[PDB]
């Protein structure tokens, strides 16, 4: 038994001082960081750092570096003091073969330039036809983010088509204003954009712009929809790509020679060679395949035996696997075979969303990897010969990417710096320091270095009950799930709070995890609330087998686990969470599913949040819903795991459900939420809505974002409060 | 001193329930009735009354008649048992002239058929190029409907000429969802529609199709903008027109012949003829000449001199009256005078959303006018040679028009059937016949029959408090208001029970009158509400004198007149209003009123409710916005008048504001509430925001509607009950 808390009341401008006051604290709590990090070898006696930071005293971008004193780096082979480096100030690729050439995107056309002259330009008769920039649904879904790349040892650049044409419109703005261009956005069930990729080769200044062939990939890929990944081969003379079917089941890596391009004639075991467009890896899986940037090919070894071999990621029932995958072909061209190396045990995941780097002069490996825990990413090496595998930094600290697509800031002989962050500490960019022995085949490190930017205030002393961090596993499923607590402010042990819950539960996405992101809660904490997060089945970073969970059925799965995960809390946190004060609050798909937490158990929570809420999965986009909604569209799996049949089971009593909307949101559209609000009116079912007219997806405004806490505040406290 | 009422609380689910049941009972309280009143003597001996209703047991329509007993109706000369008569069944025009020639209006475009084939049509190249249909702005705010007149005499039509191509395009729609065509709409400060009118010329069957010289309007009226009325002069050889300035302060009618069009070169006191286009009469306002239907050609009498006379409206500081208005030419065309002779004393107005009927035989002109009440409707009669003139119905029972540019159904011998209206009862058709008198000008009439449509239930007799009808005197201005009481289900005289206040208060409507349109708001009174109208500064029907004080000060004058009405209607009551649980009401440019006076009154009422409110003038269109805010646009005049500068005043407790807002609603523009939440936002202020996706002005979906009452009753509960 536990007494109730007192839960203290306020008004509504009291609300917005209070997130009007904390955004001003939130910011203290952290420090001016950088964007980028990357490290060049400017001799072979020094190393030097570049990232980019604001200049101090505004918000300039500007490009900062350091020395690395190498030479006394290499005597922190201990746990010894560690040394500051203070760094100081002072859409487009060099091509590495050649310094004067450029290229790079403007205006969505893809432009070669020599020595600050243009010499080659695409051009298009329509804004639908875009060349060098990914289609809207592989950048947003896809994650691939450019569409241009150079030859590493020639003067010849590679990079994408997209038709647009037949792609569904969406109209944006305020009713009774005037029209404004409309956004082009594929539908499930609607044609997506369509796709190609084109060379341009560059001899003495003279530009050559040649299409591929277009059978090229249908041909050996019949199921083909998306280029998912693509680039150059080794040595610029092969062209690769990664092409995906419709639903994202099939998967395919296929390598393209010079000829299979339309070039203009003035251009053009009984083993074989590459003797045109082939296959070199296919992978098919009952529920989808998910993308990765953990494609690199290897330079061959044997140029009479040219061994096709790159570094690839196998998808598991359990994790996402490197693999050093190679094939041998017919003298013929096709496939004879292919291996499936395994570089690391099953029981974990690769960061997908991070490339690697390959050394060619040992065969080692750098990536990011849940090798330590399931909520950790960690940096580790593996020996893509021997499988021989290790750990580059220590657990319990977590690897942190500043963005999609990111890379490691690696010098292959010297060491890294990256950004390291766990969940009782704010990110921080450090150097670690290589080790090697004789006879021994992957490195050590030692952390030896922090980096800071000068000009800028140091790190602040923060003080906070840090978050539990909890584990437990399903009483239903046998299932390891993660969770965690953010205590309130002024904790009682033998009193009981009320409970906000935060969900996301979708795919993709993980929201326990090792970092300092759980920052930005203290401010319910801060009013008394226990604030809860709990992953489930769907969720990113444990396997296929964890995600298929959701196939065909969202909105039926991962909301038990959310449901059963609070009470298995309640009970380990020794009874500190009322149950009769649940409130259970999410954005984008978690506003989905705190519509169907309520609707589906009205008697735990009290109220619920749907931000940017999905009520319809037939107005949302192709590449998501389908991968796992299936394709061909079916009528009734997208009924069942819609919104719509919940409406008749949201609460009839007023003040326990809200929604927030953007008008502007060109994720989920304001279409889901008027299919929602005309359903509860049809039904007779109460709703708050909050809009905000000149808002996207999130909230990003200063006071718009002031303003939205305090109603999401205040209305909490109503629903709780009774 | 007065006993609170205990106030009956109630779920948001039984509100859904009262106002689900109670549509079921309002329509209950009324009959079948019909559309359009019209007689015709089919034989001189014989009247026959023709209606549109519909066909017992469906909602199809058709043309139903009855013949009237002239001998019977005839002897019915004093009050005797009054005779009912029973209706029996069984955008295009036929020419009087010619029945076997129609001419009508499909597709925005003027056609013309003889014996069911067409032999002239108009055409054109654009969608935003129109003819036959009103100019949008004209339709919505200068009440023209028609677009098409024929010649009484001859084979000639008349037709009016839209260009819409510089007008403002406003999207209407869901975001995420395709785009659809723009609408055009003209706002304040921006560019309308231009319109000119055109002629078809029928020659044996030979159309010809003939454009107005260009500057035969604008020649004679320099600061012409609209125009507003148009039609044929008498025996078909000339044509008028009524057009106005942009700000609608000043209008002129001028009177064109044949000549002053362009036709093909085949077909084209000394006081004179109409030796061309000329004005034949101008008026001037310091704030506004409304537009009314009372224009009307008058037969030459000499054909030397043919005195140009008509049947006009001429505005005064008091009322809105009839006037024989007559003009002199000069021999060479241009008007050397005008006489502008009132028909009536200035203390009433004319409807001037009715036409008139006149007389040539006899020079007797009949229309409506506020003769016996300011909020009451009667049929009266004057001689236009003498100013002679009579009432032709009852004091206390109101003339009912069924449409905007309605017509009486009067036979100029016999009599008129109508529809009567009161406080106390439902609007009924009845027949009064005329009764001649030797050595006497205007007729007398008896209430002799009434005419219900067969095959329908007949009355039901109702039950209900009847409204409290009041006139008071501002302590102010000295003017005389008009407000009414709705008494609730259950009234206690010593008790004192919370107001619910309705407002419009804008120009062109009246809410107090004398009619039956109050049975709507009895869902109110069954909750224990009071409900109060009051009629202010600027609104219509008592002259220019009463609505001008609104002239550049939309929200400044009216809202005060609300506010002392109020109060004084607590005085008259005896206390049984309570002061202290007051909700303010309105729609459109009621919404906007409500949050007037919630931001400026905030200490009388407790809460307001906002629907289609009107948030910036310079969102409205142009017509309706110039003539009272004026022109050119004052910034700091639409500043003083907006919304916005009143955000900052409005209530900081939450549940004091309500906004209701349709999304495809075309009148008032979803823009207006985005601006209004916007601002809302950045000044930290509560609204409760309710939204109809599919809903346009007001809510006709019948599920809808229940919704909306459910909420407003629900909202209106929390915010008296503290």
């Amino acid at each position: 038994e536990n007494e109730p808390a007192r839960f203290e009341t306020r008004s509504f401008s009291q609300l917005i001082d209070h997130a009007r006051s904390w955004k001003t604290e939130v910011r203290g709590m952290t420090t001016q960081g950088f964007t980028k990090i990357s490290l060049m070898r400017a001799e072979k006696d020094r190393l030097n750092m570049y990232a980019i930071s604001s200049v101090p005293g505004t918000n300039t971008q500007s490009i900062f570096s350091v020395t690395i004193p190498l030479e006394l780096v290499e005597k922190a082979q201990v746990a010894d003091r560690k040394f500051e480096l203070k760094l100081k100030s002072g859409s487009a690729k060099v091509c590495p073969a050649d310094s004067s050439l450029l290229a790079y995107v403007l205006n969505k056309q893809v432009y070669i330039e020599k020595n600050g002259k243009i010499i080659h330009r695409t051009s298009s008769n329509s804004k639908h036809i875009t060349n060098g920039v990914p289609s809207y649904i592989v950048q947003e879904e896809l994650e691939r983010f450019e569409g241009i790349w150079w030859s590493e040892s020639k003067t010849r650049l590679l990079y994408e088509h997209v038709n647009e044409e037949k792609v569904a419109e969406s109209q944006f703005g305020v009713n009774g204003d005037p029209p404004v261009a409309p956004m082009k956005y594929p539908r499930a069930g609607t044609k997506n954009a369509y796709s190609t990729l084109r060379m341009v080769i560059l001899e003495n200044g003279k530009a050559y712009d040649v299409p591929l062939k277009d059978e090229v990939i249908y041909k050996h890929c019949p199921f083909y929809e998306y280029i998912t990944r693509a680039g150059f081969f080794s040595d610029g003379t092969t062209v690769w790509v990664q092409v995906m079917s419709r639903d994202q089941a099939q998967c395919s890596l296929l390598l393209i020679p010079y000829t299979d391009f339309l070039l203009p004639e003035e251009l053009g075991p009984p083993r074989g060679k590459l003797r045109g467009t082939v296959q070199i890896h296919k992978a098919r899986n009952d529920y989808w395949i998910n993308t990765h940037n953990a494609i690199y090919p290897l330079k061959i070894t044997d140029e009479e035996h040219p061994m096709y071999e790159f570094i690839y990621c196998l998808e598991k029932p359990n994790g996402s696997c490197l693999a050093l995958i190679s094939a041998e072909l017919d003298q013929n061209g096709y496939c004879r075979h292919t291996e499936e190396k395994l570089l690391m045990a099953e029981n974990f995941s690769i960061n997908k969303s991070m490339g690697i780097v390959v050394d060619e002069v040992r065969e080692l490996v750098y990536y990011v990897a849940n090798e330590s825990h399931p909520t950790e990413w960690n940096i580790c090496v593996s020996h893509y010969r021997t499988g021989q595998h290790a750990q580059l930094t220590e657990s319990g600290i977590c690897f942190k990417s500043e963005r999609a697509n990111g890379k490691l800031a690696l010098d292959l002989d010297h060491g890294f710096a990256c950004y390291m962050t766990s969940v009782g500490s704010p990110a921080e960019c450090r150097f670690y320091s290589f080790r090697w022995k004789e006879n021994e085949v992957l490195p050590s490190t030692v952390y030896a270095a922090n980096i800071t930017v000068s000009g800028h205030p140091g790190q602040p002393d923060l003080h906070f009950d840090s978050p539990e961090m909890i584990e437990f596993q399903s009483k239903k499923t046998g299932l390891m799930h993660y969770a965690m607590i953010l205590r309130p402010s002024n904790f009682d042990p033998y009193k009981k709070y009320p409970v906000f819950h935060y969900v996301y539960g979708g795919p993709g996405i993980q929201i326990v995890h090792n970092d300092f992101s759980w920052i930005q809660y203290i401010r319910f904490c801060r009013l008394g609330y226990v604030v809860v997060f709990i992953d489930n089945r769907g969720s990113a970073h444990r396997g296929i087998e964890f995600e298929r969970h959701i196939h065909k059925k969202m909105g039926t799965v991962e909301v038990e686990d959310q449901v059963e995960g609070l009470q298995m809390l309640a009970e380990r946190t020794g009874g500190f969470m009322d149950m009769s004060r649940v409130v259970v609050h999410g954005w984008s798909y978690g506003g989905y599913m705190a519509l169907q937490m309520i609707a589906k158990h009205p008697n735990i929570y009290r109220a619920a949040i749907a931000g940017g809420a999905v009520s319809d999965w037939r107005l949302y986009d192709t590449a998501y819903t389908e991968r796992y909604m299936g394709y061909p569209l079916e009528e009734h799996v997208y009924g069942a795991s819609s919104i719509t049949g919940l409406v008749e089971k949201l609460p009839d009593e007023p003040n326990r459900l809200m929604l927030v909307h953007g008008l502007m949101d060109e994720n989920v559209h304001f279409a889901h939420l008027t299919h929602l609000v005309d359903e509860c009116i049809k039904k007779g079912k109460w709703h708050e809505l909050v809009i905000f007219p000149n808002e996207r997806h999130g909230v990003r405004n200063n006071d718009a974002s002031i303003y939205l806490d305090a109603r999401m505040m205040y209305f909490a406290q109503q629903a709780i409060q009774g």
